[PDB]
């Protein structure tokens, strides 16, 4: 019992993680197999970030300028080449630590953990969620770039996440790992519309399973609404609306507890037209939308 | 900028999970140096956990009946001792992963991270407060007995907490890495009153700098208290009663953001008297007391 905003162990991904000096600027790096991968704004120097014409900077760059540091050891850069907003270093040495490993890019609504670093060092982990705008709400100081996001299943590290840039309002952005950016985004020091937001409903609905199984059940209430009915409420409170794929996803949780997925979304019709009136859910005050069902059902069961 | 509950890199932890089994009873296990740490209630069955004698039980037990796994690698134990709720299982091996490390008794209100673990596997990390009442709100099911709190300074983990106990109430109780249970509880079967609990009242004063220095400041207000008057308040809403000690321990927050510690107590007492007003403060609903104030200089400023 208990239900935690729980990350994964970081322990594979600490393994990986370089720091990458190019001039003056440092960030972290990735190293997995023979190549380190890091935001190309390593190049730039704050001057530069105004607008930074990508190619030309990396044009006055040899392989001997990028330092690539691994805690102590220090690694031979025998190659670089930049793809969409990372670099990739080939250095002469494969990462022993290496895990198993996957590039994957993740859909707006999932979440994954973040192992926030500095100077290649790690120094926390948390979990995020991906918002449906490609933003990240997390905590991220200048040289912070260059860290990671991840899922792991069993011994699989999936890295969704590199980290490049904090926005004007204090949220954050960044890449795949071939360097594309999640949203609208460009790793330029210039004010950029992240898009309209809305709370993760099937997140939502997800958490409140959670809920009901660790004994927080005050919510629960003798209605039923049906789709149409609950995306009405969805639209007035911005929650994304939901359809029978969300519905399919909540399945397990439904089937383990007994309640059906529109008597829940009844639960959170009530909430979002009601409020809290004081109380709490699984230690919040607010309706939750980081755990996806997946997350639950994870955490639930003790999956390892 | 951003401020999230973090939790330490779990790597250094990770090399030293360990699944222990004694007869049907499987649990985690902390390997460190040539010693696996783990509860004395491994030597029991469900039945005996009504009221065990733990001597008794322990001395039908010999070094062949604790098996001991290393992922794969199989231990070799050459020794056994309880010791207050732990047993110290000597094995032949010491484990090359040990980290520089040591064992430390924590203060009720003190913060750690938990590193969640399943038949000696870990499954994820989360960071916990150990409550005033010396009780956590975890986040564990049956077999994660053995997972273990820490801290992390530089390269030394400080193990302070070991998973024993889930109390019919849904909290979670423990020991330190000698096996003293935090609080009054015993391990046993058996309804355990937990003590009246309060709200950590310096890191909730923290948690509201962290706030100030990320961009949340709608709740400073022009006025100040003194710490008599906010102890009234404090005593009303079931908060810990304010010293200079606690005062002290914000300085740097004070200092760093020009706010005098009285001055936030009086943001503190007008938000404990009017609530948030359907606001948020850090994307929390409520008055956050997990981030101490070495929590939140640590994330300001990027400690690794
Ligand atoms: C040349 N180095 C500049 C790095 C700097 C950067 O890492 N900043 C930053 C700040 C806080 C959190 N996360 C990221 C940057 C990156 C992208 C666009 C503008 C500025
Ligand atoms: C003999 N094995 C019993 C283990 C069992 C135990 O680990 N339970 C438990 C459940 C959920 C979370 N955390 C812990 C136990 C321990 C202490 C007192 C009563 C029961």
């Amino acid at each position: 019992s208990g239900f935690r905003k729980m990350a994964f162990p970081s322990g594979k991904v600490e393994g990986c993680m370089v720091q990458v000096t190019c001039g003056t600027t440092t960030l972290n790096g990735l190293w997995l197999d023979d190549v380190v991968y890091c935001p190309r704004h390593v190049i730039c120097t704050s001057e530069d970030m105004l607008n930074p014409n990508y190619e030309d900077l990396l044009i006055r760059k040899s392989n001997h300028n990028f330092l690539v540091q691994a805690g102590n050891v220090q690694l031979r850069v025998i190659g670089h080449s930049m793809q969409n907003c990372v670099l990739k270093l080939k250095v002469d040495t494969a990462n022993p630590k290496t895990p198993k490993y996957k590039f994957v890019r993740i859909q707006p609504g999932q979440t994954f953990s973040v192992l926030a670093c500095y100077n290649g060092s790690p120094s926390g982990v948390y979990q995020c969620a991906m918002r449906p705008n490609f933003t990240i709400k997390g905590s991220f100081l200048n040289g912070s770039c260059g860290s990671v996001g991840f899922n792991i299943d069993y011994d699989c590290v999936s890295f969704c996440y590199m980290h490049h840039m904090e926005l004007p309002t204090g949220v954050h952005a960044g890449t795949d790992l071939e360097g594309n950016f999640y949203g609208p985004f460009v790793d330029r020091q210039t004010a950029q519309a992240a898009g309209t937001d809305t709370t993760i409903t099937v997140n939502v609905l997800a958490w409140l399973y959670a809920a009901v199984i660790n004994g927080d059940r005050w919510f629960l209430n003798r209605f039923t609404t049906t789709l149409n009915d609950f995306n009405l409420v969805a639209m007035k409170y911005n929650y994304e609306p939901l359809t029978q794929d969300h519905v399919d996803i909540l399945g397990p949780l439904s089937a383990q507890t007994g309640i059906a997925v529109l008597d829940m979304c009844a639960s959170l019709k009530e909430l979002l037209q009601n409020g809290m009136n004081g109380r709490t859910i699984l230690g919040s005050a607010l309706l939750e939308d980081e755990f996806t069902p997946f997350d639950v059902v994870r955490q639930c069961s003790g999956v390892t």
